[PDB]
DNA sequence: GCAATCGCGTATTGGCTATGGACATCAGCGG
DNA sequence: CCGCTGATGTCCATAGCCAATACGCGATTGC
DNA sequence: AATCGCGTATTGGCTATGGACATCAGCGG
DNA sequence: CCGCTGATGTCCATAGCCAATACGCGATT
C-alpha cells in the first residue's frame, strides 16, 4: 500500500524549506514537515540526524539553488547586471534562508553561509569597481550593498510588475545607485560604549536594551527569561517585576521604533515644502534614526512576527502611510514612476538603508549618513532613466 | 431624628470642593456629594439649580479663598514674596479648580474666571518689574509666568519640606527666575496652517489630532466619537476602523508623548557628558518636545486619569526615571540640594515650561526656547545660596 | 466578468446618570 | 402643650445621551 | 516605634516539542 | 521467500514561562 520512493530525502528537504520559508525554524514542529511528506518524525531521524541538521541542508539547498541560477574574469556591472537581476528574481524567497533562519545554526555553517554572503558581495563590489575605474574602496563597498540590497529587497515583499517592466526598474535602480558621485571624502574615524552604559538610566531602559540585543543574537523563541535578567543584572521575575511579559519587551521595542519614525517624519515634513527638499528630509531622517538604533531595526525586520496582533498591524499600517507619502512625493518629482514602480523603488532603499545600519563596520567613517542619503535618493529617483 | 442644621449648603459646598478636587467633575455624581453630606440628591435641587452652578460656586469659593489667603501700591517681588509663597502653601489642593474644572462651565463663568487668573498674573507681573526696571515687557511678562507656574508646581504634588525649608526654597527659586539676565532679544514672529494640515498624512494621523485638540479644549468624558469622526471627516462610528475604542486614542497619545521625550533625553544623554551642558541638553530637549506639541503636553497635565492603568503607570515610572536623572544631575552641580529640594525644583521647572509651551500668545517670539530653557537651568540651579 | 473585500452612512441597544413629581417632615412661632 | 405654615428630606421613576456593535450599499480588485 | 510594601533569590509547577526504544512494513535480490 | 531499508506506536526527558514563597530592608505613618 504506502511506497518508499526512495527519493524520500528530496521531498523532505523541500517540504523543510517551505516550512522554514513560511513560518520559520522554531515555529515549524518535525511532524509538521513529516506530515507534509506524509510521514512521520522517526522517518526524518531515519534520514537526517537532527532538527539543526536538517535546517542546514535547508540553508544550504538554497543558497547552492541561488548559485546555479546565478550561472570567471569579473566584467562591468552594466553586463553582469541582467544576469545578476535573473538570478534575484528566481531567488527572492530563499533570501530569509542566509538572512534570518541561519542566525539558528552553530559558529561552522553561520562562518560558512556568511563566507558565501561575503564572496557574493566581493564579486558585486568588483564589478561595480570596473564600472567605475576611480572609486575609494569605501564608496565602492557602499555601492556594491546598495546594488546587493536593491537587488535583495525582492524577498521582503511580493510585489511585482508584468512583462520586463521589473527587470527594467532593477537595472535602472541598480545602475542609478552604483553611477552616484561621491558627496564627502569619508575618512575612517578614531576608533560609544561609554554613552550605551549612560543612556541605560532605569531598569526598564536596561532590560529593553538586554532584550533588544539578544532578540538581534538569537532570536525571540531562542532567548530565555534568565538571559534577559542577567543582561539586567537579575533572574527573570524581575523581569516580571518591570514588564508583564516578554512578548510586551518586543511591542515595547515595535512601539518605540514607530513612535520615533513617526517624529522624524512629521519633523522632516514640517522642516520643508518642496518636493526634493522634502523627500530628502524624509530620507535623512529614515537613514538617522535607523543608523542611530540598529537593535531596533533588526528586531522590526526579523522578529516582528512574534509581537502582538495589534501592535503589528499598526506598525505595518504606519510604516505603509509613510511609504505612501515617499510614493507621492517621487510621483510629483518623476512622473514616469507609477504607483507600484514608486513602491517597489522604496522597498529597495529601505532595505538598503536597513541593511547597511545593521552593519558595523561599514558605519565607521565620517559623514556616511550623508552618502547613505544620497544613495537611497538616488535609487528613489532611477525612475527617470 | 434627623436634624436640618440651617447651614446645609455651606456643607454641600464644601463636600462639592473635596470631591471635584478629589476626582474628576465628571466621575462625581450627584448622589456622592449628597451622600457625603448626609442627604438625597433632590435636597441639593433645594440649594442649587443644578450641577453645573454647583460646580461654579465651587471654583467661585475656591477662587475666594486664595484671595482671602494672599490679604494696593506694587511693591518690590522681594518684598511680596513672602506673602504670595503663604497664600500658594495655603491653597495647593485648590489650584485644580480654576485650571481643569473651568472648561466644564459656561462661557461668562470661563472669562471671569480668566479674568481672575490674568490679574493674579498682572499684579506678580507688575511687581516682578519694580524688582528689575530693566525688562522689555516680553521677558517680564515670562519671568511673571515663572513665577507663578513655580507656584502653582508647589500646589501640583504632595511633597513637602519640614519646617521654613519649603518658604526658603521656594523664595530662592523664584527670586533667581525673576533676576535672570536676558538670553536673547525677542522680536514679535512675523504673523503655521499648513504645516498643521500637511502633517496629517493618514486618517489615523487625523483621528488622533483631532482627538487631542477636543480633549485638550474639552475634556475626555465631555467629547463623544461623533466630533472626533467630524473632525477626521466622517461618522462616529467610522472611528472604530482605527482605533479599539475611545480610551485607545487616549492611551496612543500618552504613549507617543512618552517615547518623544525618551528620545529626546537619550539624544541629550549622548550629546554631552559634563554635568551643566547635559542638564542644559536635558532641559532643552523637554522645551522642545513641549514647545512643538502643545496638545500632547495638556492631554498628559488633564487627561491621565482617564487613560489604562498600564499606560499611566508606564508614562508616570518613565517620567520619575527622567527626572531622578534630573535630580542627580542637580545634586552633582549645586551639592547643597538634597533629593526632596530637586524633587520640588524639578516640579518647578517642569511646571513653567508645560505652562508657558500651552500659552499661544507667549510664544509667539523669536528664540523663545533659548529664553525659556534659560529660566527653567535658572530655577533648577538655585539653590546655591 | 465575477466574487471577496472595503469604506461609509444609518440603525440599534444596553447601560447610566442628571433631573423631577409626589409625598413627607423638621423649624420655630403664636395662640 | 399643640396646631401651623414655611423651608427642607426622601422615593421612585423618566428622558436624553453615549459607547460599541449590526446591517446594507457602493465601489474596487484578485482571479 | 510598629508597619509597611520593595526588591531579591530560589521554588514549583504546566506545557510543549525533540529525540528514542520497540515493533513494523516495503523492496530488491 | 528472504535480508536490508524505511516506516509507525507511544513514550519520556527536559527546557522555558509565569506564579508563589522567603527573608531582609529602609522608608513610612
Amino acid at each position: 500500500v504506502r511506497r518508499r520512493p526512495k527519493d524520500r530525502k528530496k521531498q523532505i528537504l523541500d517540504q523543510a524549506v517551505g516550512l522554514f520559508i513560511e513560518r520559520g525554524f522554531h515555529s515549524v514542529k518535525l511532524e509538521d514537515i513529516a506530515e507534509a511528506a506524509g510521514v512521520t518524525a522517526r522517518a526524518l531521524y531515519r534520514h537526517y540526524d537532527n532538527k539543526q541538521a536538517l535546517l542546514a541542508e535547508a540553508i544550504r539547498t538554497g543558497q547552492d539553488q541561488y548559485q546555479s541560477a546565478r550561472r570567471p574574469t569579473p566584467r562591468p556591472l552594466n553586463a553582469d547586471l541582467e544576469d545578476l537581476i535573473a538570478a534575484a528574481v528566481a531567488s527572492r524567497a530563499l533570501t530569509v534562508l542566509w538572512q534570518r533562519e541561519a542566525r539558528y545554526l552553530n559558529e561552522d555553517d553561520r562562518t560558512a553561509v556568511r563566507r558565501r554572503i561575503n564572496a557574493i558581495v566581493a564579486g558585486m563590489r568588483d564589478s561595480v569597481l570596473l564600472e567605475v575605474p576611480d572609486l575609494s574602496p569605501q564608496h565602492s563597498e557602499l555601492r556594491a550593498w546598495a546594488v546587493s540590497s536593491t537587488l535583495t529587497s525582492l524577498g521582503r515583499h511580493s510585489l511585482s510588475l508584468p512583462g520586463e517592466e521589473l527587470k527594467k526598474l532593477l537595472y535602472q535602480a541598480c545602475m542609478a545607485a552604483a553611477r552616484t558621485p561621491p558627496v564627502c571624502e569619508l575618512p575612517p574615524l578614531p576608533a560609544a560604549a561609554r554613552d550605551e552604559a549612560d543612556v541605560l538610566f532605569s531598569r526598564y531602559e536596561t532590560l529593553l536594551a538586554a532584550g533588544a540585543r539578544l532578540f538581534r543574537a538569537q532570536g525571540y523563541p531562542a532567548v530565555n527569561t534568565s538571559e534577559i535578567g542577567k543582561g539586567a543584572g537579575i533572574a527573570g521575575p524581575g523581569l516580571y517585576r518591570s514588564f508583564s511579559s516578554k512578548q510586551a519587551i518586543l511591542d515595547a521595542l515595535i512601539r518605540r521604533l514607530d513612535e520615533w519614525r513617526c517624529l522624524e517624519c512629521i519633523r522632516a515634513l514640517r522642516a520643508n515644502q518642496q518636493a526634493a527638499q522634502r523627500l530628502r528630509g524624509l530620507v535623512q531622517g529614515h537613514v538617522r534614526i535607523s543608523l542611530d538604533a540598529p537593535d531596533l531595526v533588526a528586531v522590526s525586520v526579523t522578529e516582528l512576527s512574534h509581537a502582538s496582533v495589534e501592535v503589528r498591524d499598526g506598525y505595518l499600517r504606519n510604516q505603509g502611510d509613510r511609504e505612501a507619502v515617499w510614493i507621492d512625493l517621487i510621483g510629483k518629482l518623476v512622473p514616469a514612476t507609477s504607483v507600484a514602480q514608486g513602491r517597489l523603488l522604496v522597498a529597495a532603499a529601505i532595505s538598503f538603508i536597513e541593511d547597511v545600519a545593521r552593519t558595523w563596520h561599514l558605519t565607521r567613517y565620517a559623514g556616511v549618513a550623508d552618502e547613505i542619503s544620497g544613495l537611497a535618493l538616488a535609487i528613489l529617483t532611477s525612475g527617470a532613466g
